[PDB]
């Protein structure tokens, strides 16, 4: 009860901050989650020892893969806590317990490969999932880990706010198929403008976590030059990975995964950050206005691809 995580001074003041990194030091991850668990819920959220038996087992279901891998998903945490700290007032006590399980959960047993590569191999998983494949796998893994003995950090609520939690959860992690972010961010957007966005509407709330599940799970773009520029190798390497095998199957993969083409990754980062990054953040600064140094780091970083380009680096 009276026993609480702190960390150095560096880290307790630079992990308020959106653009924190979490560093190379793999064994002070789940103490950086359970600090963010701590300050953002309460030190009275979870039983300690059920919470750390949760995180190792979860880390333990996180695979050896350049990108999607442990690291991801204590950075795609920290994102939402920065965004659950700037925004205090604006969500229950269930939503703040969910959202950071949510993304440490949310890409659980990834193997490297997009949903399209599942679908063209054959993968079984493509057949009990038809959309959304990898996402309704991480929630799948997600209840598993809960199910184990001593792992259930969610015993304390009623039947009903337990099924509550697992269901924001749920649309949580599903949120982050980027297939479905489009359609979200463009539905955000017409209501913001047109007046009609209500957070008290449970479906306008849903759609808000899913763009916050979408800032979260990108914000290794928001991130300082150096960062995001060696995030980046990783996210390629799993690419290029996917095009050898789509080629092994006998299909020319898109060029964002051809290897042959890494020439065009500046281009292709442009391409990202216009259609995909830069709407995101956008939008989330509208909705939640203490996010907008997401937004800035991100104009920051298309601005050192626009550099790359020019050959000024
Ligand atoms: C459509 C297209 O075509 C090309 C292309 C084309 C020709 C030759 C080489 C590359 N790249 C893209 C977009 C690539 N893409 C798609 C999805 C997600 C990310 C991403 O999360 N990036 C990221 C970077 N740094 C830190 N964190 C995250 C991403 O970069
Ligand atoms: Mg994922
Ligand atoms: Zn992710």
């Amino acid at each position: 009860g009276l026993m609480q995580f702190t960390l150095p001074v560096r880290l307790c003041k630079e992990i308020e901050l959106f653009h924190f990194d979490i560093g190379p030091f793999e064994n002070m991850w789940p103490g950086i989650f359970v600090y963010m668990v701590h300050r953002s819920c309460g030190t009275s959220c979870f039983e300690l020892e059920k919470l750390c038996r949760f995180i190792m087992s979860v880390k333990k279901n996180y695979r050896r893969v350049p990108y999607h891998n442990w690291k991801h998903a204590v950075t795609v945490a920290h994102c939402m806590y920065a965004i659950l700290q700037n925004n205090h007032t604006l969500f229950t006590d269930l939503e703040r317990k969910g959202l950071l399980i949510a993304c440490l959960c949310h890409d659980l047993d990834h193997r490297g490969f997009s949903n399209s590569y599942l679908q063209k191999f054959d993968h079984p998983l493509a057949a009990l999932y038809s959309t959304s494949t990898m996402e309704q796998h991480h929630f799948s893994q997600t209840v598993s880990i809960l199910q184990l003995e001593g792992h259930n950090i969610f015993s304390t609520l009623s039947s009903s706010e337990y099924e509550q939690v697992l269901e924001i959860i749920r649309k949580a992690i599903i949120a982050t198929d980027l297939a479905l972010y489009f359609g979200n961010r463009k539905q955000l957007e017409e209501m913001y403008q047109t007046g009609s966005l209500n957070l008290n509407n449970q479906s306008h709330r849903d759609r808000v976590i899913g763009l916050m599940m979408t800032a979260c799970d990108l914000c290794s773009v928001t991130k300082l030059w150096p960062v995001t520029k060696l995030t980046a190798n990783d996210i390629y390497a799993e690419f290029w990975a996917e095009g050898d095998e789509m080629k092994k199957l006998g299909i020319q993969p898109i060029p964002m995964m051809d290897r042959d083409k890494k020439d065009e990754v500046p281009q292709g980062q442009l391409g990202f950050y216009n259609a995909v990054a830069i709407p995101c953040y956008t939008t989330l600064t509208q909705i939640l206005p203490p996010t907008e140094p997401l937004l800035k780091a991100c104009r920051d970083n298309l601005s050192q691809w626009e550099k790359v380009i020019r050959g000024e680096e």
